[PDB]
């Protein structure tokens, strides 16, 4: 079983939220508070992902940004992710990295990049307007963990 058999959609929980120290493993805290804009307040991990998503925070509540790596039973289930997160008629079709397909949407409530390759599902969600944030944070993502 992966993830825990966690549900389609499942959102990340660190255990100690946004007092949280312990670092993402394929993502710089220095360059995610570059990237996504604003100032890092904490971090944490959520293990019941087989990759452990990552979010972090920033002075507001909702965190400044959250990347989730599902990996699902099958395509399909990632696909049924990827548009849970990225809706067919609110989002722009997603293509990058080479290989992966999804939505990206970035609108004045935060932005989304969610894309799918096999049964692995990619979600990065960010709190700020500009889905291309997102998409760097996707892509790095991606690439650090050798997708």
């Amino acid at each position: 079983v992966h993830d825990s058999a966690l549900p389609f959609d499942a959102l990340p929980m660190p255990p100690q939220g946004r007092e949280g120290f312990e670092e993402c493993p394929y993502l710089d805290s220095q360059w995610v508070a570059d990237t996504n804009g604003q100032r890092m307040t904490g971090q944490g991990v959520d293990t019941r992902f087989d990759t452990p998503a990552c979010v972090f925070w920033s002075y507001p509540e909702a965190p400044q940004a959250t990347v989730m790596v599902r990996h699902m039973p099958s395509e399909e289930e990632a696909i049924r992710v990827v548009d849970w997160a990225a809706p067919i008629d609110t989002t722009e079709p997603a293509e990058e990295p080479d290989g992966w397909s999804g939505g990206r949407a970035g609108h004045e409530e935060g932005a989304v990049y969610a894309v799918q390759k096999g049964p692995v599902a990619v979600v990065v969600w960010s709190n700020q307007q500009q889905s291309l944030k997102a998409e760097l944070m996707a892509k790095e993502a991606i690439a650090r963990l050798g997708l």
